[PDB]
């Protein structure tokens, strides 16, 4: 058969795996192998965005599972372990794998066993794998999906950086942000309708401090999936070109592009040279995705400018919003003191500090000045002052028309924000009641519930 | 132009079309002819699923419509009748066509009427036809769509098996699975919320006793459609690989890809190549679709094993849940009973055992034993025989938390399974009743509706 | 680098900008220029339908925006400005650019600013460019995207006519065709669902009086954008087939294809030799995109019939509908009347004689004849006459069973049309009634609000 290069040699070679966003070392082998692959399904609660709890259930302990690395040609004896705090039995079908259900019906595992099956990686390319326990879509839904690396016998070339991104759709019972342990929703699930979509798991998973990095005149290879269940990514690099994008083990390379679509399910290496250094955005470009439920991923590029390529500057809040700064520790800090009954004025001021970046300051500035008749100022703000019951309708449900503030005039627009959830609104305003030289006090989650339930 | 050969020579060739999922021979011809083409619209009420009346429009009385093969060059002469007993016009807009609307405007046919057009095949490749009447998106959407393949005048490479596969995406009023006539829904379809996502316009109509067959080692040829009308297919073939996907009648050929989008309105040829025995799954991997809206399909290679490749075992109910079965005819018989009057209890206990296989084995087992203090049992289950009320409140509503059942603690959790409807639960819990030294008797649809109108 | 050919050479030049659907001429060059683009944002009410207006925000006055037009290896300075009647502030993301957001953090302009960066354009190919503004989805939704070509240093194959199309999904309060000024609907963006999907920003951009042109033998070539914000392009030509489809500066060329998906964010250059006359509609292949929501636009090719390809007829409304007319100017004015007060009768039977063509003549034919025992007159019908409450309630909510027309019986269906707004209902039913020796008299759209709040 192709990819048949007879039976393993040498010694049985027990896997290194790796958690996203690395990846294995090169297999860097002339023979085919026997290689041992344990992998363990577990249970946990995590936060996918700051202050919000979610079930997954994941191969290894992570969104996406543990990076799997082999040979075209190897005997592979995968072992799947079931970890005993587990609630549900979990298999494995990874694609690539020439067999009915790509491993599933070898191993069913019960919370507390393990299973073992055995294949030839006959196949060469880049796989999704995912449980295939009924109902399907629910395990793949809560975390389990990650990728299988079979290489070509004379390996893959070269590069300086090897990354592991895959994308997921979520769907919680509550809404984008909205706060606590948010059960698995599977209306929403059934419609294709997430209410998270995501890179590796998790809200800034690969954002601000937890950035991928290369330097100026490196290579870097991604190993990008899409576990699904349900969406297809318009897969897309912010400010760049991929030199290479190969689909599966398939034959075609497309060069030279920028946009390309990953099927649910689907897999790719993606290869990126870096020529100017800045922030590169990982998207996809099913824009309402990446700038409204999560689905952004940055790789930071240090080195030299050259004014020649690109005289301009590196981006901040206006195109990454609360993404920009390294994190948003301040929201989940100030969300554990609202469960806790100890939460302070100041724990609402850094949280809404850091949610005021690009939801705000895009139009009202960082330092809250506006712009001279065109946005109002926020710092020193007699109007803000003078009702902050007023302040909230505004988020919430928008202003238009002339107002005065600060002695001057403005006639424009500011659109509702009916997104952002109660504790959302509560933090920015706290934030800016608190800062330059607005007259403090707090407005809480609980005022800003009963504005939401009737607008002025 | 390109693909003309000059005139019709030879003879006039009536087209012998075929129903899915099979093909015509190949044309084995080396001059171009003239192809009469005779296909009749027909509207008729077909089982969607189970139990589950539509009103289908057909080209030649099945979803997807008659299959056509000519060849490039041929000049073909198309007569498109409308069956006397249709209540709507219709016509035909045949991809790969060159002319305004495919044959759209010369094929515009009222109840009872014929009319016909002529053109030359001039585009090797395989194609979507569909109708192309006002409200055109109504029309496709009640299963108006199939394949004509243009050969190249050489003809396809020599296969063992050549199958005919469309994909269609269905918008019925009622939810999935619920029983009855449906009619078609314009508000979901407008909103691209289908309730069903089917290959060959019926869940399992390609699984079970209906799958598609190959023996290892022979070669196998499938055209692919996708009809729409909206969805994108995330086309996959479930622990295989193909060896080649063609779109249409493009240049390119994809080479070892295991996953592939199709285009509404799309068509590809794909070759696989049998290497060891089992089902092996068609679906959309947009994951919901394949595994709670029906988009799932097999192909069941015989022959024999072969542990070097694959140890493992053929799929059953975790994986393909109610279809791994050669079918569900007691879901139907039951439907048909409830109308008519005649509902027994044999008659829901055998649907219940045919609706319980994936849907509750994953976790209750085949046998209803469970697994001792992790699943809890439902064969000679005290707590089911306690309260059958509590049993419906579970199904719909699930359950958590400790409990005891026939002398041991369980502390897990059963997730909600609200999208069963009134009838699936009560006939799930009249099979399990009656199995096991269960203490029999019934549940009733009217029985779920009122618990599910009251949680506990 | 790839693609820099040294310093810019010869004079600066004022890249000339273009209007869709028109493209600025072959840059026509042997050396690398230093190329001024001078850009600038408009916020303005256009009309995305009849007789409904939108705020779009706009590159250069329109949706796309200018189409930009530079040689790879060029040195562009790009200027920004910002009108000063704009209430937002905005920025510029171009594919293609090498450096952080494209081009975005070094292009943020408050209204009445201008902003300005440089680039060299090292990447050939067709690249998508857009507003990079939180919250960036909003921005793009409302209109802002276009395309930038950087053409091959030898330049593109010389054609006969070169046209720029681009898709977007828009997303307003009111349903599709609902009037007035409808304001965007941030709910039904972020769930992905768009009441109207469109080429170049408006229903009817490119179809009747607005089609594109070119004659039989000509070859054109289509600058194929995709804006998004959300939506994948399953993009087809109806009645021919793409000679070429390149996807932005890829290094792929698929040939002889109909239908391809288009990325959000991506863009494409296809390719089409025009062999016989008649119109050639443009689609998403997400057929209820087409024919429900706005994505047609027309390509007419005027010239010699060719009977030995294609025997039939140019299309007409049953295929294209209200779009098979030059325009719906009536509709338009039908509605300005409605707010002005001054809605005559005769306003209302032309607005209705341009919304019966397809809806209605589908079945009930364009002279209101229908079909003798198959679909029951218009045309002097004593049954419409009898009772017009009646008839209003037929169009919204269908009729079943046998009924006399004319002395006629009828025993069919006419589905519910429930989709069409209160005036459409109106003023149908009112060209009708004063059509066809029909009583007159006029239905409001009062008259049909009352009868869908209360079916008979
Ligand atoms: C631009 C798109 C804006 C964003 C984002 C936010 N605001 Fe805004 N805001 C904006 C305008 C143009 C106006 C004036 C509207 C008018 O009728 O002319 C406002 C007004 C306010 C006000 C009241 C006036 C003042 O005190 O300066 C407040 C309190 C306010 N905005 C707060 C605010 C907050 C907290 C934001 C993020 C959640 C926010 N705005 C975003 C323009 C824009
Ligand atoms: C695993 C994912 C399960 C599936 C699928 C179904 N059930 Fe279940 N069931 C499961 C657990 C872990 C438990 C115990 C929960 C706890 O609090 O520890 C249950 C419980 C029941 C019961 C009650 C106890 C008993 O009689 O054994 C019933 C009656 C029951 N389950 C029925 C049932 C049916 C009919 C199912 C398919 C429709 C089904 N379950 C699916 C786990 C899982
Ligand atoms: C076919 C798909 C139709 C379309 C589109 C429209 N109508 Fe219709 N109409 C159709 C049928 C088959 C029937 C008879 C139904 C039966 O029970 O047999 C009708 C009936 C009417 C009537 C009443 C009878 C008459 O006066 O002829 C009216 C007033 C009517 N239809 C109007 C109408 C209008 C205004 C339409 C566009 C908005 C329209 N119909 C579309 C079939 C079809
Ligand atoms: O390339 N911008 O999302
Ligand atoms: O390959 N699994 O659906
Ligand atoms: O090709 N028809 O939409
Ligand atoms: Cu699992
Ligand atoms: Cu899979
Ligand atoms: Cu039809
Ligand atoms: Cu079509
Ligand atoms: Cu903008
Ligand atoms: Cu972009």
């Amino acid at each position: 058969l192709p990819g048949d290069f007879g039976p393993p040699r040498g010694e049985p070679i027990h896997a290194v795996l790796t958690s996203p966003p690395l990846v294995p070392p090169p297999v860097n082998r002339t023979y085919p192998a026997k290689v041992i692959v344990e992998l363990e399904v577990v249970e946990k609660e995590m936060q996918i965005s700051e202050g919000v709890s979610y079930t997954f259930w994941t191969f290894g302990g992570t969104v996406p599972g543990s990076f799997i690395r082999v040979r075209q040609g190897d005997t592979v004896e995968f072992h799947l372990k079931n970890h005993p705090s587990s609630k549900m039995p979990h298999n494995i079908d990874l694609h690539g794998v020439t067999g009915p259900g790509g491993g599933a019906a070898s191993s069913f595992t019960a919370p507390g066993h393990e299973s073992q099956f055995t294949f030839k990686a006959l196949n060469e390319g880049i796989y999704v794998y995912h449980c295939a326990t009924a109902p399907v879509g629910m395990h793949i839904a809560n975390g389990m999906y990650g990728l299988i690396l079979v290489e070509p016998p004379e390996g893959l070339p070269k590069v300086d950086h090897e990354y592991y991104v895959m994308q997921g759709d979520f769907y919680t019972a509550g809404k984008y942000r909205e706060k606590g342990l948010q059960p698995f929703d599977m209306e929403k699930a059934i419609d294709e309708r997430p209410s998270y979509v995501l890179f590796n798991g998790a809200e800034g998973a690969l954002t601000g401090d937890k950035a991928l990095h290369a330097k100026v005149g490196e290579t870097v290879r991604i190993f990008v999936g899409n576990g699904g269940p349900n969406l297809v990514s318009s897969f897309h690099v912010i400010g760049a070109i991929f030199d290479q994008v190969r689909y599966e083990g398939g034959t075609n390379v497309q060069k030279n592009v920028q946009t390309t679509l990953i099927p649910a399910g689907g897999a790719a290496v993606v290869k990126f040279t870096a020529r100017v250094p800045g922030s590169y955005v990982l998207v996809d470009h099913s824009i309402f995705r990446a700038f409204n439920k999560g689905a952004m991923a940055i790789l930071k590029i240090d080195g030299a400018e050259n004014k020649l390529v690109y005289s301009g500057k590196e981006l901040d809040s206006v195109e990454l919003g609360d993404r920009a700064a390294p994190n948003m520790s301040a929201v989940t800090k100030a969300t554990q003191a609202s469960v806790s009954g100890t939460l302070t004025v100041q724990d609402q001021v850094q949280a809404g500090r850091a949610l005021f970046a690009g939801t705000c300051s895009v139009c009202h500035q960082g330092n809250g000045a506006g712009l001279p008749g065109v946005f109002p100022p926020l710092a020193k703000s007699d109007f803000l002052a003078a009702d902050p019951k007023r302040a909230m309708n505004i988020v919430l449900h928008g202003l238009n028309g002339k107002i005065k503030v600060n002695g001057q005039e403005y006639d424009s627009v500011m659109p509702p924000m009916t997104q952002l959830n109660d504790d959302e609104v509560a933090n920015i305003l706290t934030y800016v009641l608190n800062s330059w030289d607005n007259p403090g006090g707090r407005v809480s989650a609980e005022d800003v519930k009963k504005v939401r339930a009737q607008p002025a």
